């Protein structure tokens, strides 16, 4: 299977699966079963904002997601990626529906990526920003329902011509270049991303969510991956 | 045929081809016969300096190239680069040796693209920055003889096991993902590349020279355009 | 008298002192006579973007203002700023209104200056960017009527509690560190400098306007200079 | 007194003051007895980097001090420094002698800061890099010792004109611009440093170390802050 790290912003409850009784952001390491979660007010129809910090020293993976009005949601987990990524992955964005829906669209996405090395100077980065989606987005691998040039956005699942968001759908957007995550010889292997969402559920309860993610290059939506497993999983091992 | 933009570091006068009657820096629009050159003390075996700017607002190329002592070598050309490259680009470095050799070893590389549209906010960017090549270096696209890893450095033609230059070696290295250099949308693009080179040929008779290009996105090195041609361009013309 | 350099967005056609006749952007060169001008459709009401970019290689110091519909005006000329500004400066916006008004609205301001010398990898930066401002910012020096805070953003000009734009207004904000915005020794100086604004003006015809500037670091409002001098100049030469 | 983070290269262990019994990398919240030292193996007359690094989410500050030679000192300490710092502040670098002595050397300086808001896209961001100090450089505040232009660094503490560090001195420089640390309704404030330095003690017995810092805006070096106290603080409490 691939490895996963992921920030997911987990917009439904799937306690069959470990999922805490609300919506919650949470750090997905090789596991759709967060090992750390926080409560979060996913506000229906507004703009969100996630951001993920990690740096190499610290060792620290940290998330927070917060809306204009302030209400924000913020985990971190102590994790040694070098111990987890390959050396070499893709990141990405996440996101599905089920049973229940939303959209999930992203309006902007950045990545910074930055492998300093001992030798003096010796800095490696990578940063990409995009605030504006084409149709033709060449930088972006688009997998599964993910589109974009749809608003200058990144729909990641099903909407239709009206924004009516589709059920089981997933999807998600790569970038491009494979991302130096971590290197044997590095001081400081650090990455942060930031992307704005667009969560907007006409159900009951809005599903399923949107993750940030660190894979394998060669990552793949898993086949069944819709609903609770956010196109990370295979399953909820 | 490729479309090529260049910056051409050019160590070596084939005035048979337009080259001025010394070592040159050079703009190159889809021709190896720049638009514009500026004679360039080629200073064998120091690390230089190149600049490449471009702004899609100013309509000016610029390119300098420097070496620690002070020395310098600066071109400019006015071109819109809209009417001359796709949307859609990837950059790299190119080198060539024929009957005359030197290192093309580049030892850092940066890139900065920006797309900045009219909607308020929503640039688009890239950046990479390369001071360590490392033997297995995904983001990069490595053509002809170009390899990287030793010394932390890309050589992009062939060195003998003991950094010694060949002859008659090409080699291009780009990065890997598309670059959106324009697009009809924006406002303003503007990209930049900086790179550090050594070129040391061990009897002071250095060919052929260092480019910065930007082509379409499957470019390939043309057949022989080791030589004068820089693995640029597949004649003369 | 203060050294000026600025890109004026220029909301009031002053032709006794040279203005063109309509709303234009424009390059001051130690004078409010524009050495270049183009053509502006300031959009009252709406927010406007400006870019401004310079590299000491191409020696074009350029500027575009744009509003989200996609109309836009560009102005470029070519300088050599090295012969025209002090070797440090400071950078701001400045704006005035006089017998016509309009708000002179900062939403943000960003900054980027380099200064890259020959020695290999020595770089020099500052970076700014402000996409809120604070009651108390400290890292911006007020003139004038200059307020912060104010829907966290930068009122250039006096603004009545309702938002109602006054006359005879004149207000900067420099930013507070000095800027090394060229050295002997530099390969390339370059800064770019963006800021987005909103220009409402209740009256006829809006006025006067909104420049970013670069000045020698001590400079303060010229006494009288409200309206078309833009809070820049002492007089019209 | 003035409120100081800091991290320390600590290259003269004061057992007397709570340092352990080598030379040490250490993060000083208020006071110059580290919360969280780690064995620092000091490579005399080498250039090594130290980078510093904190986020608000994660709450953790981290610093890493290397050589080229990949030997390398960590330390991380959770620490909220908005319970801390006050809410706008200088950063810096400091470097004491006392009996004994070394070059405190700065070849580089590095810095961002980010206050990433609730509003949506509302970073406030800072960013320097001095990799060339020059001898009138404005953007520095230079405080006791400390010089700037001899051969493009800055000498945080006395060099005789031989290049031969003085005793009791102490040199700090300082960002000429307040930095918005922190402020409550952001959901980030991220700062990260990085500097190189050149540490050399012409018998291999050094003192007293540099340490990055950052206080209130009008911190200054307390009175008889050589040695030990690193220019930090004005007793060892
Ligand atoms: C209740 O059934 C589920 O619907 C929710 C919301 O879609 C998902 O969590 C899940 O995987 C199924 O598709
Ligand atoms: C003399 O033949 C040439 O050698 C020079 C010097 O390398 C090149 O410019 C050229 O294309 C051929 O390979
Ligand atoms: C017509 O009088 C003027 O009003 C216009 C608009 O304010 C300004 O250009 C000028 O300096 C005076 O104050
Ligand atoms: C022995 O006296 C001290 O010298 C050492 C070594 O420099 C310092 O740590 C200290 O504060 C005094 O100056
Ligand atoms: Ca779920
Ligand atoms: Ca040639
Ligand atoms: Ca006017
Ligand atoms: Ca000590
Ligand atoms: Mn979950
Ligand atoms: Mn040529
Ligand atoms: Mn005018
Ligand atoms: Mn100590």
């Amino acid at each position: 299977a691939d490895t996963i790290v992921a920030v997911e912003l987990d917009t439904y409850p799937n306690t069959d699966i470990g999922d805490p009784n609300y919506p919650h952001i949470g750090i997905d390491i090789k596991s759709v079963r967060s090992k750390k979660t926080a409560k979060w007010n996913m506000q229906n129809g507004k703009v969100g904002t996630a951001h993920i910090i990690y740096n190499s020293v610290g060792k620290r993976l940290s998330a927070v997601v917060s809306y204009p009005n302030g209400d924000s949601a913020t985990v971190s987990y102590d994790v040694d990626l070098d111990n987890v990524l390959p050396e070499w992955v893709r990141v990405g964005l996440s996101a599905s529906t089920g049973l229940y829906k939303e959209t999930n669209t992203i309006l902007s996405w950045s990545f910074t990526s930055k492998l300093k090395s001992n030798s003096t100077h010796e800095t490696n980065a990578l940063h990409f920003m995009f605030n504006q989606f084409s149709k033709d987005q060449k930088d972006l691998i688009l997998q599964g329902d993910a589109t974009t040039g749809t608003d200058g956005n990144l729909e990641l699942t099903r909407v239709s011509s009206n924004g009516s968001p589709q059920g089981s759908s997933v999807g998600r957007a790569l970038f491009y270049a494979p991302v130096h995550i971590w290197e044997s010889s590095a001081v400081v292997a650090s990455f942060d991303a930031t992307f704005t969402f667009l969560i907007k559920s006409p159900d009951s309860h809005p599903a399923d969510g949107i993750a940030f993610f660190i894979s394998n290059i060669d990552s793949s939506i898993p086949s069944g991956s819709t609903g609770r497993l956010l196109g990370l999983f295979p399953d909820a091992n």
